[PDB]
């Protein structure tokens, strides 16, 4: 406890990225990307144990227990908030410590296109940001809330597993319910959403069914819902989301989807061609009449031939038209663009073209 | 009547890898993949009871008498760690107990070829060792993690059912998880690896979809990704990745494959001419700029043309010129060089040549 605060003072001190603690090293720091020791001995198992507890609450003690994983957020006060990431190895505990910053980027800084200020804007519907894990998909949310926020009079609630980005009121009222906490689950906090007069709501990822007809819901009755999945393209991300459903009940969820989807976008970060740091590819699908007859017809897979010709009108954007884009600007090279692109053929026809 | 004991030090100084302990039998030791009876009379069921209870705590017997079944390691301190599995057949206790080395070959103990070594340095990508039950995939996954953890300043998570060679940290941090104690699963432990802040990461067998798409995308989010099959070939092995896809998402699998993938490895281990030992058969693939292309354009097919002719340059080497090789070196004899290669007609050709 006193120590864990002196462990995590020394991470922000010396810039380092994560602190890991595991047995039979010294806390290590991640330090431009290489790992380096503290000059410290080395922890044994009571020592990370009680390194790791000391910042947990009873519901996440039981929880880590219980499962052996737990995701977390947790500030420390007058340093920074920080995301914790606790499991076991060999018997014993271990955690990975990241920062979370205080202050959110702008569209700009994060090279999102036009089109998604706009997503922003969107009195209703259903707006997805998809994929992998560390894709920059919180970072994008936490920009397109931080707008609404700024921009808007009205409410908006979120549900995170954990809370990672706070926003303080501006002026919209904001409420943010953390899992586990705030309120017992997903399911339990979503029961009670449209008793408290929401406009604008994060669902978190659509992890099963019962949290994507609530999504639906939401976004079916009037309201601005924003979820995420891991899927890497839109024509991918509207397939996971109808085939979990039972076969019997799959058109339905084609149906509610063609009307409540305003957006899907997937992104993923690429190393820059410098050397030194990463930039956003997106693929941006914004639903014109024709996808979401496809959507109804379940024809999704003709959908990604009506993303490649609605570019001007909505701001829409395949994956490869993305890379292509990224390519003429030199902000990656030939080889990231085409080790990446879901097509590299199609890619290859774009720029003798 | 003979005891544990001397029955594990006989095991282990014969250079065996598993005890058998049943009825009816005596013990019998299994040297370079068959069993040997040891001098001894036959066991009876007082003699396998008292004989795999020697070796048990008393919350060990509880469990197995509660379910006929069990599964534990334990040590003898002057010997080795070791592996028992304790079950019941025909009314009387059966026992089957494997060896667990310490220590770790060197590359050229275990008779992998230089291009192996250089894996080791690879920044990101997906590594597959290939082969079915014993043919050394875990020892040789062994000899490159060790590499890593000498050379590196990077962190390394192994998921492992069970763990097998111990790490202790070098430069490297290095986490091992055993799925069943230290995660539930693998699915779990890949559930949480993204956000472990992981740079080489062991996730085992390729078993289904779901462990593919988790593979390619640590490989594709800049991770060094080590990951097995039990294919026989290069070309099986990217085969049997691909085709368990839909055949609409194996154009991305392909790409994927062909950006990702920096080397396969698909052994077997063939008894020794002289009647003692077992030597490694291995056939090594490292994508070139061409095999890439060829995986792009779906020409599998013609990937063994290339790996007859990248012999000097990259060190490839198809299986039926491991042979030749083992053959000219008397290493193995004739009939066993014949029965593994997968065309006798070429490896005869090779001969008279
Ligand atoms: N548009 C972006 N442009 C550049 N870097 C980004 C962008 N989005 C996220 N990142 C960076 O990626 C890293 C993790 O992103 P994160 O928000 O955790 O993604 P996710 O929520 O999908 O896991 C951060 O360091 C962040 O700065
Ligand atoms: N590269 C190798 N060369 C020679 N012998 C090996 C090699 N790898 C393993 N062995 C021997 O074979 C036995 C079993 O192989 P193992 O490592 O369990 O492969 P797998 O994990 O695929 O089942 C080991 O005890 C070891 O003595």
């Amino acid at each position: 406890m006193a120590n864990m605060h002196q462990l995590l003072t020394e991470l922000v001190n010396r810039g380092g990225s994560d602190l890991h603690l595991t047995t039979n090293s010294p806390p290590q720091i991640r330090i431009d990307g290489k790992l380096l020791p503290l000059d410290m001995p080395p922890l044994n198992a009571v020592d990370t144990k009680q390194l790791c507890y000391s910042i947990l609450t009873e519901q996440q003690k039981h929880k880590f227990e219980e499962n052996n994983e737990l995701d977390l957020s947790f500030g420390i006060k007058g340093l920074s908030r920080f995301r914790g990431n606790v499991f076991v190895q060999r018997g014993a505990v271990a955690g990975v410590f990241r920062v979370i910053p205080y202050k959110i980027l702008s569209f700009e800084e994060l090279g999102l296109p036009p089109v998604v200020r706009e997503l922003a804007e969107k009195p209703r519907g259903l707006v997805l940001v998809t994929g992998p894990t560390g894709s920059g998909k919180s970072t994008t949310l936490a920009a397109i809330i931080d707008k609404i926020n700024t921009d808007r009079h009205e409410h908006i609630v979120t549900v995170e597993d954990p809370i990672e980005y706070l926003h303080p009121h501006k002026s919209c009222v904001v409420n943010q319910r953390e899992v586990g906490a705030d309120t017992k689950s997903f399911k339990n906090a979503l029961k009670y959403i449209l008793r408290q007069d929401p406009d604008v709501v994060l669902v978190g990822e659509l992890r099963d069914l019962e949290t994507i007809e609530a999504a639906l819901t939401l976004a079916e009755t009037g309201h601005l819902c924003f979820a995420t999945l891991h899927t890497n393209s839109a024509v991918q991300t509207i397939n996971r989301i109808v085939d979990v459903f039972p076969s019997y009940q799959q058109p339905q969820v084609r149906a509610q989807l063609s009307f409540v989807l305003e957006g899907v976008l997937s992104q993923t970060l690429l190393p820059k061609a410098s050397g030194t740091g990463r930039v956003l590819a997106i693929e941006v699908m914004v639903p014109n009449p024709a996808i979401r007859n496809l959507i109804r017809e379940d024809k999704i897979h003709q959908i990604y031939s009506q993303m490649q010709v609605g570019q001007e009108k909505f701001g829409m954007m395949t994956m490869n038209q993305c890379l292509y884009g990224l390519l003429q600007k030199r902000h990656i090279t030939m080889d990231v663009g085409m080790g990446r692109s879901p097509d590299p053929d199609e890619l290859k026809q774009m720029l003798t073209s």
